[PDB]
């Protein structure tokens, strides 16, 4: 529905030098890392393993890489994997993490110089291999992509072009940590079920001394940023393993590092009294209200499109009266009638289901607890399209001298009609509506520490109870017995099945656990539905 | 240096929606504007004029409207401007331009003008969206300055360009295009036009150009810690630079630019070493010398393959032995005076190796607005952070309180965010602030504020209020005791110099100091007293 014909015009194009310029979003690295975690959780994978591949040969020591048994990608998905932004056009995906068409680049260029991805559907498996290297030793100033497929099950190549697919794999073989094919087939076995994806990313970034970003030495079931660890460091901004059991608000994709499974958790259910307060977002209502308004317009205009049409039809019917061009153009304005109608009837019934969502409630869910485990780690996680974007973000009273609201967590999951992230997923892009939100937390904040009423029976007494006997803020509440178990008591144990990925209550560095270990005979089978966690409702104004 | 050929293999491409995930790096909606007042500075302009132009049919209902007298753009110049990716200039990544003008509105159109020639680029995601366009594609018609006929190696192309800029675009004639081309006055210069600009839920645009005519404010309620700068481009665009030359227009009216260690009480340098700065130039240095030492070996080959093959040669001198000595001589030239460049280069970086490896730290006390304090961080002069606490001021306490800090970071050592808002090496960036906050302590012990003691030396200074955010008293025998503490710097309107005076519009001869009375007196430099570290 263009007006002429622009394939003389100029292109805005990416050169190389835009790769590092992108990546340069990220001063988060783990936020770097998410993405990938992103999109293996948007490919409906039910596990990734994030772990490390040793070669010395290649600059910090190690490739970092990322394993999923999600849906994978045919050839022509894994072109646009290299397509900067999406399509405006692509049908609406509003639970979709990703929708920036930028994650995998940006964050992957963060973390090092090159990577190699795989990936398998059907009855094709494909390579992408975006190396930087090359670009470099060749002087190569546009962005230049080997993407070679194979069959998955004969593993000859798939391609309409074998000279470019030599060159394309010729260049796997020289660029690339695996210089054959066999070597290539083997990362490929790698994707044991139908369909999946193995990211790759090697020669990492180094710091000054020479040694890589991240550390997977210390701790070998963990990657952690390689820098000393101050007094108020949060874990979930050293640690790997601590940060994605938060990424997100409604884990299910079972996370593993270096093959160790990760205790995902849900926030609400790691705290102390959780209490929910329901806010009424102006701001929910009128965006709603404005995509109804232009589904209803759309549909409007697609209506009475229709309805000439078919007076048209009617019309020129009774016009004509029979000659041979006449039939032509009397079934051209026939089936336009029909084609019309057809195309009206749909935009009606999208205009419909916006119209009944839109009486919904237009509500934020704010969840607040106490993290009686670790009262300095504390404030607002905030969630968009359940992805974690802000952390320990204080708001109301915390952000006064004072022992109120110290140690509460809140929890909030903000849809993309509210706010939309920033180019790095680690903050949002409308500030202004941003800020309010924190206010309008801040406000809640206040009444859930009235309403669990910790000053009334006294503050300083609640906190020695469970065992914080320093007058430091930040040490962690005494170790011995009585104390833990007095904390315990006040946190129910839940866990994740293995085979099924519903989440299990228990009566009292994770290992394989599977619903049939649970001694509790109402959840004690895959087939036992799952029960929700049902935190209490409270009110505000 | 291509190996094989690479035209069939698959290019990474920009589309249409990424003209939007580019702009949502700028959070700060300043730091969008930012970057079109960075790229005046970096096109060595005297002046930039930021103004809104009224248009009720648009979007918002003006047109934003940035015009620089600087260098401009000839042709290939401006095509640059769409090759995402680029290259003590602060541009460095290729992007700001897009990122910037698509956080402010959905369209721009840019006109610019070299030498001969004008050129119009013309970036419309109306027209993307009107027509269903999901590549990025840009009108970029030229015309000649002095003659105004299109400068064009393909009139159909050029015609299909102007038509989108007179469909899509603010200007619906050449004409009214040639009137904007003429609103750059000199033989070059840039006026950069943002339009159908960004919204609120409550339909009226982000920035608010009416309550304050002279300014350009955020429409949001400023709370009352609320900082200035995040809501006042004139007070943001003041302090944008750490060594401002370029003057700054807004609406019409000048911007007061400043240099912040100028405006404080007692400020103080330390020269900091730092062992990253150090590191990194030796890095740079290891690199320089590998590539002079590669290129020396090549010449020293090529050269002797030369003087062998004229004794191998000897007496002969056929035509055909002549010919080829004379292409190993040459080549033996070329390597030779290639190998004696990149020692030039080598010994350049092996010189500044040797200069100092330190961040110059400024502290001074803001006695005009105790609450405006802490650090100012600036990266190749370009301010990245401000209000950074550090140190003591990180605790409940008046100990630091009021002191602002300020130092210029170069990009060896810190290089910014995607947004040029943060710094890229955290690490890095959270070390310099430790840093900085240790010389901040030093610098509170040195001016023995306790000397004095610490509440009747701010009450000196009028601060009679029990709240730390209220500003000093009004009253005339406190403006005078805090203004007679901050000596007046001001900049010559006419050549650009920055003054002193011993003691609107400012020009060099209105100075009573004899010394610095022309515009033809040289410069004089801040002698900003030093301190020391333990
Ligand atoms: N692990 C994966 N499994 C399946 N498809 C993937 C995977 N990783 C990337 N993709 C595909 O590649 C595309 C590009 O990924 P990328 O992260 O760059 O952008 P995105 O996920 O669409 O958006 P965002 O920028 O918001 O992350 C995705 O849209 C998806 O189609
Ligand atoms: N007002 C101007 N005057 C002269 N040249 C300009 C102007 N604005 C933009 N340019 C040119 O257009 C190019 C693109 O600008 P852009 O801001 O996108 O990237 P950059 O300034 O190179 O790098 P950065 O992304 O760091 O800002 C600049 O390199 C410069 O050559
Ligand atoms: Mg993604
Ligand atoms: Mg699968
Ligand atoms: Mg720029
Ligand atoms: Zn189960
Ligand atoms: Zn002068």
């Amino acid at each position: 529905m263009a007006f002429t014909n622009y394939s003389s015009l100029n292109r805005a194009q990416l050169t190389f030098e835009y790769l590092h310029t992108n990546s340069t979003t990220h001063e988060f690295l783990f936020g770097a890392l998410a993405e990938l975690v992103d999109n293996a959780r948007d490919a409906d994978a039910t596990r990734i393993d994030i772990y490390a591949e040793r070669r010395e040969d290649l600059r910090g020591g190690f490739m970092l890489c990322f394993l999923d048994d999600g849906a994978g990608m045919d050839p022509s998905d894994a072109a646009s994997v290299i397509q900067f932004g999406k399509l405006a056009k692509r049908t609406p995906e509003s639970t979709q993490i990703g929708q920036y068409g930028n994650g995998l680049k940006s964050g992957s260029m963060r973390i090092g110089k090159d990577f190699i991805l795989f990936t398998k559907k059907e009855d094709t498996m494909t390579c992408l291999f975006l190396s930087r290297t090359f670009h470099e030793e060749e002087g190569i100033d546009e962005v230049i992509v080997p993407l070679p497929t194979w069959n998955a099950r004969t593993r000859e190549p798939v391609t309409d072009n074998v000279e470019k697919f030599a060159i394309e794999t010729e260049l796997i073989y020289k660029y690339s940590p695996f210089r054959t094919e066999e070597e290539v087939m083997t990362q490929f076995m790698k994707i044991p079920g139908d369909s999946g994806t193995l990211v790759i990313i090697f020669n990492l970034k180094l710091m000054d001394n020479g040694e890589p970003e991240l550390d997977i030495i210390s701790n070998p079931r963990d990657i952690q940023m390689a820098e000393t660890s101050p007094e108020g460091t949060k874990p979930e901004r050293r640690s790997f393993r601590a940060y994605a059991a938060v990424l997100y608000i409604d884990p299910r994709m079972r996370i593993f590092i270096h093959g160790h499974k990760v205790q995902t958790k849900r926030l609400s259910c790691c705290l102390y009294k959780p209490r929910m307060y329901k806010y009424t977002s102006s701001r929910f209502k009128t965006r709603a209200e404005q995509e109804v308004k232009k589904a209803e317009h759309v549909a409007r205009i697609a209506e009475e499109k229709a309805r000439e049409a078919e007076s048209k039809a009617r019309t020129l019917e009774v016009r004509l009266g029979l000659t041979r061009d006449s039939r032509v153009m009397l079934r051209q304005v026939q089936n336009r009638a029909i084609t019309l109608r057809r195309e009206a009837d749909v935009k009606k019934r999208i205009k419909e289901a916006k119209q009944r969502a839109l009486k919904e409630p237009k509500e934020l869910n704010f969840v607040f607890g106490v993290n009686i485990e670790h009262r300095d780690l504390d404030g607002m996680f905030i969630y968009n399209c359940s992805r974690l974007i802000k952390m320990y973000e204080k708001v109301g009273p915390q952000l006064e001298g004072g022992m109120a609201c110290g140690g509460v967590v809140g929890v909030v999951d903000v849809p993309y009609l509210v706010l939309e992230p920033t180019h790095n997923k680690q903050d949002f892009a409308d500030a202004k509506e941003y800020r309010h939100l924190l206010r309008a937390m801040g406000e809640h904040l206040a009444q859930y520490w009235k309403d669990i009423a910790i000053a009334q029976r006294g503050i300083i007494k609640f906190w020695d109870e469970f065992g914080y006997l320093s007058a430091n803020w930040n040490q962690p509440p005494s170790s011995e017995l009585r104390y833990k178990r007095r904390r315990a008591m006040e946190i129910p144990t839940t866990i994740q099945c293995d085979l099924c990925l519903k989440w299990r209550t228990l009566p009292f560095y994770p290992d394989t656990w599977v619903c049939s270990m649970n001694p509790d005979p109402e959840q004690d089978r895959c087939e036992a539905s799952e029960q929700k966690q049902k935190v209490p409702l409270g009110t505000f104004r």
